């Protein structure tokens, strides 16, 4: 028993992270086979930044400009190229610690773990969610771009998501590892509007869940109500409205505490409407939405 | 800019995790150079857990009774003994992923990464604090004993913890590495006193300083305090006393911020007495006491 905000084990991903230097600027790079992924910004300089030509940019680089250390020892890069968002440098040699490995492009409301890095160093790891608008709300300093996002499938890491930036708003952007945004975001200096956010229903829901298999039960009620009913309460409190496919996604957990998907609704519409009267649900004060339904199973099973 | 609850990076700790099977149970070791270390529960059936007589039962076990497999591989096991409530089972084999490590004894009130395994393999990393009672609320099911907690200091692992045994209130008890008990619990199927526990005082200020560099500013107030004061609201809301030496480590957040740490304790002081009104601090809805002082000056600078 016990629930709590617990990321994958980094180990995997540590092995892959490098330091990635073009002329003044330092980021991460992630050294996957032969190529090493950064977020192509390494390329600029801070006059640059307003709205930078990434391909003049890139022109005015070679191969011997790209300087790539892998912890100690420097990688030859005999090749580079822009995607999108992201540069490939091509280099000489796989990298030894390449896991079995996926890209994938993760929905709105899913999870992931992150792995902050400096200077191809690892500092630390947290779970965070993709938010509805987009954004990740990531712990992130200067130096950190090029840190990645991920979940793991037993032996196999998909990479999600590799930080870009930090909106004026003191929140975060990225892409997938293809260098495609997430969001409506450029990587330029510029102030850009993320959209309205919204509360990942399914998430709290099967956070709820949570809460009853560990004990935590106070908020369980004699009530009921329908998807439609919930949808208003879920409308007036900016939560994301509740589809027949994010309860048939809460079955496990409805079948393993034999609570019924919309009488655990009844239990979020009150709380809404309620607030928690100064009580908390696996220690926190608020209704919590940064673990999916998956997340929840893997954690109350012992997933390795 | 951000604030989570960081882990460290899993990867050197989880190059350490074996499984340790002796009869029927099963359950995580620590391979460091040629000693695994793993709770002596390990040669318990369900009979014996009432009060076992580990002496007793380990006699009836030999070097060929433990069966340590890393991964994939086989341990040889050349020696086994008892060391308060933790068996080291000499190997033939030094672990070649061995990092530099130490064995610490942590103090109530500072915080550590625990990695969550089962069957020697891991599941997931979080961060959490020892509570001044000496229990930990971890994220455990049956099978995660053995599982560790540790801190890094760049290359350097400091094994703190080793899980043992879940209580009957549902929180967490185990021992330093060398298997003596962090609080009055013992390793019986008992059910056992957690003392009294308190709040953080110390971590909730240096939360607090986390919170006013990241932007959270709403709580600052035109208010002092003084410790005898600040105590005496500490005393009725059940957080620990601050004492001189808790003002000097906030010191360097004091110095960062501008703001001394008797005006950040009449914030912590208005706090405790009004309640947050339903507003949030570094997206908590509570006072949250699980980052040291240095956790928050180790995050805000980006420390690999
Ligand atoms: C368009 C663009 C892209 C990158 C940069 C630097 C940047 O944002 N780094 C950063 C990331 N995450 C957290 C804190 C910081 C400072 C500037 C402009
Ligand atoms: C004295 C003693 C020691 C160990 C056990 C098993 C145990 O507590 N495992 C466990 C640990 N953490 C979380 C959930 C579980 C079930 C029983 C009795």
């Amino acid at each position: 028993s016990g629930f709590r905000k617990m990321a994958f084990p980094s180990g995997k991903v540590e092995g892959c992270m490098v330091q990635v230097t073009c002329g003044t600027t330092t980021l991460n790079g992630l050294w996957l086979d032969d190529v090493v992924y950064c977020p192509r910004h390494v390329i600029c300089t801070s006059e640059d930044m307003l709205n930078p030509n990434y391909e003049d940019l890139l022109i005015r680089k070679s191969n011997h400009n790209f300087l790539v250390q892998a912890g100690n020892v420097q990688l030859r890069v005999i090749g580079h190229s822009m995607q999108n968002c992201v540069l490939k440098l091509k280099v000489d040699t796989a990298n030894p610690k390449t896991p079995k490995y996926k890209f994938v492009r993760i929905q709105p409301g899913q999870t992931f773990s992150v792995l902050a890095c400096y200077n191809g160093s690892p500092s630390g790891v947290y779970q965070c969610a993709m938010r509805p608008n987009f954004t990740i709300k990531g712990s992130f300093l200067n130096g950190s771009c090029g840190s990645v996002g991920f979940n793991i499938d037993y032996d196999c890491v998909s990479f999600c998501y590799m930080h870009h930036m930090e909106l004026p708003t003191g929140v975060h952007a990225g892409t997938d590892l293809e260098g495609n945004f997430y969001g409506p975001f450029v990587d330029r200096q510029t102030a850009q509007a993320a959209g309205t956010d919204t509360t990942i229903t399914v998430n709290v829901l099967a956070w709820l869940y949570a809460a009853v298999i560990n004990g935590d039960r106070w908020f369980l009620n004699r009530f009921t109500t329908t998807l439609n009913d919930f949808n208003l309460v879920a409308m007036k409190y900016n939560y994301e409205p509740l589809t027949q496919d994010h309860v048939d996604i809460l079955g496990p957990l409805s079948a393993q505490t034999g609570i019924a998907v919309l009488d655990m609704c009844a239990s979020l519409k009150e709380l809404l409407q309620n607030g928690m009267n100064g009580r908390t649900i696996l220690g926190s004060a608020l209704l919590e939405d940064e673990f999916t339904p998956f997340d929840v199973v893997r954690q109350c099973s012992g997933v390795t």
